């Protein structure tokens, strides 16, 4: 019943660090509270909940010492308020999308290190907690980091993202769905807007794509816009926009609302790394700010436990 905000990058003047800290939001009281920190600093981290534990998967740490792209994974036990390392992924993945499907954690895309910079990934792996092992599954058609991942009706949707490889668009409006029965990805209808660093969540049978960055020629815009996908019609439609523009935003569903947590606002004026949090109600089609986090977090992972 709480939203956990995990890691991120606090680029604000007073923080200037990739984060190991964690905080939890209680909707009854409208408070954010301390949680035990992770062992590892991680921004661009994927987070999901499985069998009563939160998993923090991969991420990035720009500090010059040690690996900057992470394959490590840790699990939070709320009963002891402790984190423990579990098996690492086969691939280091920054800006990775993570979701839970049928008792497995899926890690989708991201970027790894290359001799010339970073390599954007189409590969996907899945974690079984019982054996503590990662296995490879089919890759996506498109390489995507900063990709939003959500599960609807037994399929994983990979929404938007950033493809830094040669050829093709860089900021993605495309969407592809993974069918576990056949271990294949298939394209579905693209979004109206290209969105790298997009947050997604599923509420009442629709996928919501929240915020992001449209770096395409007519854009160069940090987005407050939001769109929703209806799988019955295979169509995307705009809904009400957020109060604040946010890329690298964490999105979670709690108590019938979508929460947009943190992120990065590159528009003029106002803070750049965000501690603010807002909640969307589909019935009234409105967004409202709630209490802010104690720490500003771009590239934050969020999950509900």
């Amino acid at each position: 019943g709480r939203i956990y905000a995990v890691g991120g990058y606090d680029g604000s003047p007073d923080g200037h660090t990739h984060l190991n800290s964690v905080e939890a939001y209680d909707p009854e009281t409208d408070t954010w509270s301390l949680v035990a920190p992770m062992k590892t600093r991680r921004s661009g981290v994927g987070v999901a909940v499985l069998d009563g534990r939160i998993y923090a998967v991969g991420g990035y740490d720009g500090s010059p010492d040690g690996h900057t792209h992470l394959n490590s994974v840790e699990a939070y036990d709320p009963e002891t308020d402790t984190w423990s390392l579990v098996a690492p992924m086969k691939t280091r993945r920054s800006g990775v999308g993570v979701a839970v499907l049928d008792g497995r954690i899926y890690a989708v895309g991201g970027y790894d290190g290359s001799p010339d910079g970073h390599t954007h990934l189409n590969s996907v792996e899945a974690y079984d907690p019982e054996t503590d092992t990662w296995s490879l599954v089919a890759p996506m058609k498109t390489r995507r980091s900063g990709v939003g991942v959500a599960v609807l009706d037994g399929r994983i949707y990979a929404v938007g993202g950033y493809d830094g490889s040669p050829d093709g668009h860089t900021h993605l409006n495309s969407v592809e769905a993974y069918d576990p029965e056949t271990d294949t990805w298939s394209l579905v209808a693209p979004m109206k807007t290209r969105r790298s660093g997009v947050g997604v969540a599923v509420l009442d049978g629709r996928i919501y794509a929240v915020g992001g960055y449209d770096g395409s020629p007519d854009g160069h815009t940090h987005l407050n816009s939001v769109e929703a996908y209806d799988p019955e019609t295979d169509t995307w439609s705009l809904v009400a926009p957020m109060k604040t523009r946010r890329s690298g935003v964490g999105v979670a569903v709690l108590d019938g609302r979508i929460y947009a947590v943190g992120g990065y606002d590159g528009s003029p004026d106002g803070h750049t790394h965000l501690n603010s949090v807002e909640a969307y109600d589909p019935e009234t089609d409105t967004w409202s700010l709630v209490a802010p986090m104690k720490t500003r977090r771009s590239g934050v992972g969020v999950a509900v436990l």
